[PDB]
C-alpha cells in the first residue's frame, strides 16, 4: 500500500470538559490524523485520481499539475505528486512563510512565489499561465466536483457509520465548500431532520451577507463563495471570532488533548453554540481539518 | 470516545522508490498518525493506564504525574494527562526550543527547567526530587514494563496481521527499548526465522560496544542500555550516520510522499541495509516513530 492509501478512516472523539450538561453531545472527527496532516489529503487524492479516471494524467508520468496555493490542499497535491511521480508547481504570494515553504518543498514541490501586493489575484494568475504554457494540469480546487465527490464518498460514510445514523446536526467551517457539501448531502439524504450549519470568520463573513476581509482561520473562510459550496444545503451560518475561538482551541488541548489547529477552534465554538441550542438528548457532529502541529508560531500557541 | 482511544491502529505503507529490485520488500508502519505525533502515544497510555489498573491513580482526580523528558513521551503524557484530568510536570534542560516547549505547554504540561550544563541528569533529578516532595507518580519509561506491554499487545499484534503473517526482519530504532522490545517478542513467539535488528546512531553506538556521544537522531540512541531493552532479543546491530539518513529521509518526502521525523531517516537506512542482504522474495518491516511536522527548524528540512 502507499501513502494514497493510508488517508482517511479518522477517528471521533466526543467532547467531554468544554461542553455543559445543558448541551447536545458534540462530536469531533479529526482529519488531522491523516498521511498530510489535514482533510485535504481527501480532495487532493480525489482530484488526481478522478483527473487520471479521465485520462488526464497517467501516474508516474511526470505529468505536470500546478495550482495556487500554499495551504492545506498544497500540501496534499505535494504528497500525491510525490508518491504517484507528477512535476507539482504551487503558485503563492512571496510574503509566504518559511516554515510553510519548507513542507512544500519537503515533498518535492516546486514553489512559484508571486507579487506579495497582488496577494491571491497574482498567485492566480501565474498558475493560469503555467496551465497554459505546459499545458498542465489544474485540480481547481474550488470548482472541481471531484472535491466534494471524495466527501461524499469516504468523509460523508465514515462519520455516518461511526455515530450510527444519530446525528441532528452537522458543522463546519467552509473553505473551498467540499466538505459541507458532501457530508452534507450525504447525511441529508439519510437523515430527514439534520440540520447543516456552515461556520465562517465574523471577519470575513461573505455567507452571512457580509463583506470579506483578513482573518486568523487559516484554511477556511475564503471571503468569497466558492462553486463547490451547495447553498441550498445550508440550514444557518454562524459568525465566529478569533478572539472566542482560540481561548476554546488552548481549552481543547489542555482539557480534553486535542490540539488542533485554528479553523477547528472556530467550528468547535459553533458547534457548542448549537449544540446549547438542541439540547440534551441531542447530538452534534463536526470536523476537525487539521491539528496544532503547523501553527506554533502562530498566536494561537505562541 | 476520548482522544486515548484513537491510538493505534496505524496503517503500514510499502516503499517503491528508494527501493532496488534486488532488495526484500520493505514494509514502514507510520506511528507519526497518533493523536500525539508518536508512536509514544502508546506507552504514555500504557504506563498511566497501568497505574490506574495498579491502584496508583484514577482519573479526574487531578494526581501528579512527573517525568524527565522533553520528546515525545512528554507529548504523550501531555496529552493524556490533559484528557484524564491529571497534572503532569515534565524536567528538561533549560536550553529547550520554544517550539517544543509550546507543545508541550499546549497540553497544559508544567515545565521545569534544569541546569543546562548538567544535561539530563539535572531534569533527573529534579523528577525524582518532585516525585519525592508531591508523592507524585513517575511513568519511569526506560524502565516500567508497562512500556514494553504497549507494544506487545498493540503495535505487534498490528504490524503481524497487517502483514499477514509473513515478516523475515524487523528494524527499529531503539529509545527506551520499549518497542523492539514488544514487537520483537511478539514476532518471534509465532515466526521462528525472524530477525529483529536494532538501529543506533555510529556518535552514540553503545549497543555496539562503542561509546556514547552527541547526535541528532531526536528520540532514539540514548547512549545507555535501558531495562526495557531485551538485549538477548537482537540478532544484531546497525550503526547509522546522520550524512546517510538524512538526505533518504528528504527522498522519502520527495519520492515516497512520506514526510518523517529524523529516527525514520536513520530506521529506513538500516531497514534498505537488511533489504539487499536479504533479497528480492523475503519481507522486511520496519516502523516510523514519527512524522516530519516537528523538525521543520531542524538540519534535516532546513
Ligand atoms: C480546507 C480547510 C478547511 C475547509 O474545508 P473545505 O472542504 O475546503 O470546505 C477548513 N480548515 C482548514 C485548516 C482547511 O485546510
Ligand atoms: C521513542 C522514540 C523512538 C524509540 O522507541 P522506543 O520504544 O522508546 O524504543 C525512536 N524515535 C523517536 C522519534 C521516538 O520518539
Amino acid at each position: 500500500m502507499r501513502v494514497e492509501g493510508a488517508i482517511g478512516k479518522t477517528p471521533v472523539v466526543r467532547l467531554a470538559k468544554v461542553v455543559e450538561p445543558d448541551m447536545a453531545e458534540v462530536w469531533v472527527k479529526l482529519e488531522g490524523l491523516n498521511p498530510g496532516g489535514s482533510i485535504k489529503d481527501r480532495p487532493a487524492w480525489y482530484m488526481i485520481k478522478d483527473a487520471e479516471e479521465r485520462g488526464i494524467l497517467r501516474p508516474g508520468s511526470g505529468q505536470v499539475i500546478v495550482e495556487p496555493t500554499s495551504g492545506n490542499t498544497g500540501i496534499g497535491l505535494a504528497m500525491i505528486a510525490a508518491s504517484r511521480g507528477y512535476r507539482l508547481i504551487l503558485t503563492m504570494p512571496a510574503q509566504m512563510s518559511e516554515e510553510r515553504k519548507r513542507v512544500l518543498k519537503a515533498f518535492g514541490a516546486e514553489l512559484v512565489l508571486t507579487d506579495p501586493e497582488r496577494r491571491m489575484l497574482a498567485a492566480r494568475e501565474e498558475a493560469l499561465r503555467l496551465k497554459e504554457e505546459l499545458g498542465a494540469f489544474m485540480p481547481d480546487q474550488f470548482k472541481n466536483p471531484a472535491n466534494v465527490r471524495a466527501h461524499y464518498e469516504t468523509t460523508g460514510p465514515e462519520l455516518y457509520e461511526a455515530l450510527e445514523g444519530r446525528i441532528d446536526a452537522f458543522v463546519y467551517g467552509s473553505g473551498t465548500g467540499g466538505t459541507i457539501t458532501g457530508v452534507g448531502r450525504y447525511l441529508k439524504e439519510r437523515i430527514p431532520h439534520v440540520k447543516v450549519i456552515a461556520v465562517e470568520p465574523a471577519r470575513s463573513n461573505v455567507l452571512s451577507g457580509g463583506k470579506m476581509g483578513q482573518h486568523g482561520f487559516q484554511g477556511m473562510g475564503p471571503g468569497f463563495i466558492p462553486e463547490n459550496l451547495d447553498l441550498s444545503l445550508l440550514d444557518g451560518v454562524i459568525q465566529v471570532w478569533e478572539e472566542d475561538a482560540f481561548p476554546l482551541a488552548r481549552r481543547l488541548a489542555r482539557e480534553e488533548g486535542l490540539f488542533l489547529g485554528m479553523s477547528s477552534g472556530g467550528i468547535v465554538w459553533a458547534a457548542l453554540q448549537v449544540a446549547r441550542e438542541l439540547g440534551p438528548g441531542k447530538r452534534v457532529a463536526c470536523i476537525s481539518p487539521d491539528g496544532g502541529w503547523k501553527y506554533l508560531s502562530t498566536p494561537l500557541y505562541a
